[PDB]
């Protein structure tokens, strides 16, 4: 760590004024200050963004942590993997350690601009502010203030500050969470950082992007391709085709999905904690969602066949685990993915690490993060157990406050559309299992697309495709997901007598073109009764794979 | 002051130098090698200008200023806005303006050779400044299939040379990308705010590409971002029909641009401008299609009603007169159409200004451009017959350096019959901006808006923004549809098409009381069927 000793992660200091602060929801914490915390989190993120390379506390190398470049990190040492855990059962905790060592840098960055820049008649406030700050959360699946949105700090360019010792004086300044920036393509940076198999051209990039990166623009655009956050909206509110016609009401997928990992009884901690498959009805789990909206924020397809003037695809960071972390964005979806585990934790609060599979697991230390034993006097990794109760660390949730009153808000916040909806058709529920290999296109990303009746052979791809029902996107031993089908199997039934459908499946690379041998296990299973009123899931019907045009072949 | 406008200064080692591509610039300047000096020199150049502050009359904002808002004076001439549109000077009011533009660059360049370059490498510098001329956007040139912004305007950065520290290039913010101020553009000083209208440009620091959305925190709309990707399908509208499976695409702007270089026996009246003070086959003018570009690159609309996962709707700076001017874009939109101008004046060589309805205007002070009068010694301001020769302001266009291979060219860039006529007044809204959708065929009650919309064929855009259009004058435009009408024959039994036309508003809406003249001419051109209004759903009704 910095000055040759291992950087001790401990979460934000207890301080006896400042008891178990709060993670707040980022449009409500922007929203009540549209104003010291905002200007505090912008100028030390600002810091931290613009520390050199060597400087291990530097945005670039704390993202790095994650993946590219695959350096080491604080003395500890560096398919090429990261340090992160996916497709295991210490997703979760490496993740909330993950989290807590990024709110952790900004705090101390806060505490440094602070001695800075701060007059003396005002330090005592600025530091108040500072250490009640926590990392903000992106609520991925709670309707904005209609729809579900990125932040609205994600979509700004530029933000408001104060400026300390200047009462009433505002300035703008470029906003880090629209974007992360280098002073070249990152393909370029001085060894070992740069970074450089991939499938998109992230090494011609200097900024992060979404959905900037598409084939058959100038190689300079690439450099910055820009925030396409309304598309990226777009993604986050998949449901459906047949929702978009006249007559019929739409839910967002991810919302459901959600709702029901949150309300789903029974799972245990491998069950909840990860796509790993080493009952169809618990492979719902908290990283298969997440892996979904990865893809929605970022784009994975840098191309697609044929010619289209719409042009729905363009790739960028956040689908492609070796990079994603660069995207701000990153931080605030994985602090509402450690949520969801304080949610759930609460609400099954025998299920930790509790099946034979995770146990294996449980004791793996969370490399490379340090702390010190104040048991053996020594100083080791992180392990699962150290993160159980997330208050250790020193920070809440609202929603974790109140054990009690905690499905009430489940429902409230994530449950009422679904209901609205689903309570206008017959008591039975519908799921989809989707069972598939992440290693099958050799590393590489793919989305699995289902569709119930005809596939249009060139337009296979997203909830403007005819018949699509959802996806689910393999961010970068088999992987599970499920997803929702009740809605769309009551359409089908509408318009084919009554007939239960088949599920039709296209695997999808990042040029746009269907894979034919990558293997996917897709069934749909139905259960009297709705899944919120809870039961006995059966298979009733076998998934096969689509065929799509010759020209939209790999 | 006066600011004497010239043009960049004859030098012997520059003859006439051309005002290139902007695609083919920026890859020359960063493909051939390493050497980007002209880059450089346009980025240094333009941010040192737009970080001029507003009582420098010289800044960008004062320079886009003379366009429209803030109404302001320049030059010692007191401040609608100067610029003319709606009459037979448009393209010599934006000549002289586009001139003004790239000489105010170029004296920046020579200022930024004095402040960054070496002794030993200012006479390398100065060869590269003395050569550059304002580059132009070919929004009807198939992008290096398909019509696209130019490449550096979709750069949010753009690396240049750092003067004596030869192999060091430094990525900087493109002052191509958008032009961006440090406070909201309402609360600027007296007298220079931009401040009741449908768009919230008071509530901006930057200009943006379909960036302005209803329903999006206000914060959002400071900046808006540039939605480049939105703005290229927009410039490659097209006849709804050419989305289905088995129809090729032809763009209407293309076709629409080779049609106004290609046609002969127009008088400088009919090409010039939209104006028509009271023959259809010849409505097909150059400051319509400058009209639908301005649309196309910044969107119009803020809002539409009802339900839309896919949103694609958004409003810009372009697509507004009062604003236009401060998207960096227009003064490569302007170079292209002072270019069009060039090409159609080499063609048309007797046709200036020389009918009955034009003549009139000829000599108009082309206020508040100054020049000196070599005759009287006085300044005086600029007049149309002044910048005929568009080369006496030291300039050319490649492709008006050979007359003799320019129909071939034309052919190469750009290239019985139907065509619609389309003739309307700028302020039948007040003079609200607003668009004319003309469909072959049914309309969709709830999708009226542009070539995703059922059996669209076109569009015409009121580039304007109670008031009335002058007494006597109205304004037309014309769009090809011989493939449209093929078409709609094959599918409807061969019924030749009633043009059916909807008027959209800011707010995505019907306006039900809008009357527009829209009609169907066939080949030495007949009449042969008149447009009717269509009605649309209740709730998307003005
Ligand atoms: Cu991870
Ligand atoms: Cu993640
Ligand atoms: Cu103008
Ligand atoms: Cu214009």
């Amino acid at each position: 760590g910095p000055g040759g000793s291992p950087y001790l992660i401990t979460g934000i200091p207890k301080d006896p004024k400042h008891p178990l602060p709060i993670r707040k929801d980022i449009d409500d914490w922007y929203l009540e200050q549209t104003r010291i915390q905002l200007t505090l989190f912008v100028e030390a993120l600002t810091v931290i963004q613009n520390r050199p390379l060597n400087d291990q506390l530097s945005y670039f190398r704390l993202a790095g942590i994650h993946g590219a470049p695959w350096t080491e990190w604080d003395g500890v040492p560096g398919n090429p993997t990261g340090f992160a855990v996916h497709n295991n059962y210490t997703f979760p905790t490496w993740h909330r350690v993950y989290v807590t060592l990024y709110e952790q840098v900004i705090y101390e960055a806060m505490l440094d601009f602070i001695k800075q820049n701060v007059p003396q008649n005002g330090k005592a406030d600025w530091e108040n502010e500072a250490k009640q700050w926590r990392l903000p959360y992106w609520d991925f699946a709670r309707f904005a203030r209609d729809e579900l949105r990125l932040p609205i700090l994600v979509t700004m360019p530029m933000v408001k500050v104060l400026v300390p010792g200047q009462p009433g004086k505002q300035l703008s300044k470029p906003n880090p969470l629209y974007r992360f920036q280098m002073q070249t393509l990152m393909g370029t940076l001085e060894r070992p950082y740069a970074i450089t198999s991939f499938d998109l051209p992230f090494d011609k990039c200097q900024s992060t992007t979404k959905y900037g990166l598409l084939e058959n623009y100038n190689a300079d655009v690439w450099a910055d391709g820009g925030q396409n956050w309304l598309r990226a909206n777009l993604a986050l509110n998949e449901h459906p085709w047949y929702q978009n016609l006249d007559g019929w009401d739409s839910v967002p997928t991810l919302q459901d999905m959600t709702f029901r990992l949150l309300t789903t009884g029974g799972l245990n901690w491998g069950e909840f904690s990860s796509t790993r498959y080493d009952a169809p009805k618990n492979w719902m789990n908290l990283e298969a969602i997440h892996n979904n909206v990865h893809n929605w924020v970022g784009g994975f397809m840098f191309s697609r066949p044929g010619r289209h003037d719409l042009k729905l695809w363009g790739a960028g960071h956040m689908s492609s685990v070796p990079v994603a972390a660069y995207d701000p964005i990153f931080w605030l979806h994985h602090c509402n993915i450690d949520r969801l585990t304080a949610i759930w934790q609460t609400v099954n609060s025998g299920s930790w690490f509790n099946d034979d599979k995770s146990k294996v697991s449980k004791d793996d230390d969370l490399r490379p993060f340090h702390r010190f034993c104040e048991k053996t006097r020594k100083v080791v990794f992180f392990r699962s157990d150290d993160v159980k109760d997330w208050r250790s660390l020193n920070y809440d949730y609202a929603i974790t406050k109140d054990a009690s009153r905690i499905r009430k808000e489940i429902s409230d916040l994530y449950g009422q559309r679904t209901k609205e909806v689903y309570k206008d058709f017959g008591e039975e529920d519908y799921i989809l299992s989707i069972r598939y290999s992440r290693y099958a296109l050799g590393g590489k990303p793919f989305q699995i697309n289902i569709f119930f009746g005809d596939v249009d052979g060139k337009d296979f791809y997203d909830a403007r495709s005819q018949n699509f029902v959802g996806s689910v996107f393999n961010y970068s031993v088999l992987s599970v997901s499920q997803l929702p089908a009740r809605l769309a199997v009551h359409y089908y039934k509408k318009q084919n007598k009554g007939e239960v459908p088949t599920p039709r499946y296209v695997v999808v690379n990042s040029q746009g073109k269907a894979e034919a041998e990558v293997k996917v296990e897709v069934a749909l299973h139905k259960t009297e009764g709705t899944f919120y009123d809870a039961d006995d899931y059966r298979r009733v019907a076998d998934g096969k794979r689509a065929e799509v045009d010759d020209a939209y072949r790999a």
